[PDB]
């Protein structure tokens, strides 16, 4: 069978934990006053729930209603209270119950976000060093905390461009992370999937979450929406390997012991790994120098346990020249 992994950050940081901290399923919620705030406007829905605007009437303060559409709840809920406060964690103000769904309702605090389409049409070089290490800042506390977040993406991600201000938000898909603990491979969102998932390798890792913010990196700096954008999960992993090479894909899933599915076959074919200076032209060359092009080459990696840590990453040269 395969070859167990272990991460080789943050290993061991649940088994010293009480229970309470993360058998979520045992979690009590504390319950506040649903009445405390009005809807506003719909934000919008996704497959789990229904987001609103709305205001929290006890204050005038403008805050976001999720409205869940079993146990992912309490997960969530208890996720997202264990990393409060931490720096650029969404804050969980209230949870109430909505009466007409009659299920739970998180309350967070609002950010004032600008489209990231809308923003990934102007971010300079400074700015997209700027706010990676600040989604960096998210990531590694997250990890000391024993949490993997699961879907790092651009829409999960939300800016006050004007305060120059970053949240990592929409915990719904995170896990705790256990040593030696198979997760389910269908997370994350396609474009951001890492190749454990897209080869079916259970015991992934924090390091998940650093495959997805390369994919965002490399996105960025290349001016290149998605960057490996594939039709299905299995074309995405070719799109991968047409990067990536096909030589180091098979000494990934041979060092794991992995097998592809046999559809592959006739599908992967032969590819040479390339360099990173084929992505780069006159429309996206002002985002791009050595140091950006070789801190996304030790994120983009097939073997995640040979990525950098969110700590190893904020420790990159590409970041010297984010004002501290």
């Amino acid at each position: 069978g395969p070859v167990p992994s272990r991460a080789r950050v943050y290993t061991d940081v649940n088994t010293h934990r009480p229970r309470e901290y993360w058998d979520y399923e045992s979690h009590v919620v504390e319950w506040g006053n649903q009445d405390d705030y009005q809807l506003v406007r719909k934000l919008g829905r996704g497959k789990y729930s229904e987001v609103f605007e709305a205001i929290n009437i006890t204050n005038n303060e403008k805050v976001v209603v999720k409205i869940l559409k079993k146990k992912k709840i309490k997960r969530e809920i208890k996720i997202l209270e264990n990393l409060r406060g931490g720096p650029n964690i969404i804050t969980l103000a209230d949870i109430v119950k909505d009466p007409v769904s009659r299920t739970p309702a998180l309350v967070f605090e609002h950010v004032n976000n600008t489209d990231f389409k809308q923003l990934y049409q102007t971010l300079t070089d400074y700015d997209i060093r700027f706010y990676m290490y600040e989604i960096l800042k998210a990531l590694d506390y997250a990890s000391s905390m024993g949490i993997m977040h699961r879907d790092v993406k651009p829409h999960n991600v939300m800016i006050d461009h004007e305060h120059r201000k970053l949240r990592l938000i929409d915990w719904g898909l995170a896990e705790f992370y256990h040593p030696g603990q198979e997760y389910n491979v269908r997370v994350a969102s396609r474009y951001f999937k890492g190749p454990e998932l897209l080869v079916d390798y259970q015991m992934y890792d924090y390091s998940l979450d650093m495959w997805s913010l390369g994919a965002m990196l490399a996105s960025m700096i290349f001016r290149k929406e998605p960057f490996f954008h594939g039709h299905d999960n299995y074309d995405q992993l070719v799109r991968i390997a047409k990067v990536l090479g096909t030589e180091d894909l098979y000494d990934y899933i041979d060092k794991y012991n992995i097998e592809l599915d046999p559809r592959f076959n006739d599908i992967l074919g032969r590819h040479s790994r390339k360099r990173w200076e084929r992505f780069v032209h006159s429309e996206n060359q002002h985002l791009v120098s050595p140091e950006a092009l070789d801190f996304l080459d030790k994120l983009l990696r097939y073997d995640h346990q040979s990525r950098l840590t969110a700590r190893e990453a904020m420790e990159h040269p590409y970041f010297y020249t984010v004002v501290k």
